[PDB]
């Protein structure tokens, strides 16, 4: 999809039960390139499992997603990757003990073109993603050394280099400092204005609306509702099931 | 009159001092937050408080005596309660059975084990007074959230506790839960029960508290009524940053 175009990530009809036990019933959104969406509502009511059977990590028992218009329902995470669909899983335990730049270089040291890289564009190509994420100070850090802030920032640019169309963050504000919240949202207006289309799940609703496009409500396995921010703080239903009289 | 004295706690693993100084203080009917940076010390001077951590340094005293030393059961016998988030009540036990076995282990003032009858007085008050009474034979496993967690309260009074201390009780619940938690410790305010609240949700726990303790590289930063944290220079810089608002 060329560099301008809107991508579109569509999800129909999401249904998974473990012992039935059904925790998804019918799960439908849409996600485009650039627009940010929340999936919001109770704790287990569906919207972590709807979440994660859109990574990839948790199996469908019926529905559809496409990419594209190319079916993705029954690929893992990892191929879902190589199409442009990019989860960000908050963890320092992968860079181990490399430098940001090293940690950076090992994630273009495995793509194609459609051959390998060069050592020399490998290196381009690490510089400029330092110096888009403005963390260039960084390159010689061990990552024990990097806060919470600089470690998603490492994590969007190793994500940045397979070029995503669309970045799947989990609850990226849980247990964080306010002061952290603004480094959030600015990641977040970041990819935004990269055509990057973002999905975020979050207890935090307050701080995810905030940042959101549109947003959907997802209670009793269901979509509650979905909307702008200020219509889904309108909303009767959503008020009386999840948010509260006086929100 | 009760008072629950922390002085210099202090905890070291190895080469990490996770918590180098920390003193606060409780008095009944009072509701004191225990707020920080994540990992900076609050939660391992929380533990120290409840007694899942030994102290290295130190002191805490509840009402006049030391309790340093002394594990959670004697602790509680002594009316400090540790209330968990969704981890205190018995699975499979009913509402009643639930409250009344805490009971069961309640004296009377000259130290004789309650009767029959007192435990039975007692569970329908302690019921009433949370409104859960018409919830009495339905098994802990089929409650809601809300109802679940005025079972723990429940269990808890039975205690005649002069302090409960609440870990993360607003991790992760909506905002329909925030303000029932909020009332609930009202409620315990009312009661005369101090409440000592560790969690990450900073603008729910200032918003019922009367005063908070701030804990940055392991030692207090600040200490205030909520409005006096807020305007605090230092609390600004290092937690809230710029934009927090209550
Ligand atoms: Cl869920
Ligand atoms: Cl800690």
């Amino acid at each position: 999809q060329p560099a301008g175009t809107t991508s579109s990530l569509v999800v129909r009809n999401l249904k998974k039960r473990y012992g039935s036990r059904t925790v998804v019933k019918d799960v439908s959104l849409d996600v485009k390139s650039g627009e940010v969406v929340g999936l919001l509502g109770p704790n287990g009511a569906g919207k972590t499992t709807s979440f994660y059977m859109i990574v990839g990590l948790v199996p469908l028992d019926a529905g559809d997603i496409s990419l594209n218009g190319s079916p993705i329902s029954l690929m893992p995470i990892h191929k879902r990757a190589s199409l442009g669909l990019s989860y960000l899983p908050q963890e320092a335990s992968v860079f181990r003990k490399l430098t940001v730049e090293q940690n950076v270089r090992a994630v273009l040291e495995l793509q194609h073109d459609g051959k390998r890289l060069s050592k020399d564009a490998i290196g381009a190509r690490t510089e400029a993603l330092l110096e888009e994420l403005q963390i260039a100070h960084l390159r010689e850090n061990p990552a024990l050394s990097l806060s919470g802030g600089e470690r998603r920032r490492v994590e969007i640019a190793r994500a940045l280099a397979s070029n995503p169309s669309f970045i799947l963050l989990d609850e990226p504000f849980a247990g964080v400092d306010p002061i952290a919240v603004l480094e959030i949202q600015k990641i977040v207006k970041f990819l935004k204005q990269r055509n990057i289309g973002v999905l975020i799940t979050d207890h935090n609703v307050r701080e995810t609306l905030g940042i959101c496009d549109h947003a959907y409500i997802i209670s009793d396995g269901s979509v509650l509702a979905s909307g702008a921010p200020k219509e889904i703080i309108e909303n009767e239903s959503v008020r009386r099931v999840y948010l509260g009289e006086h929100f």
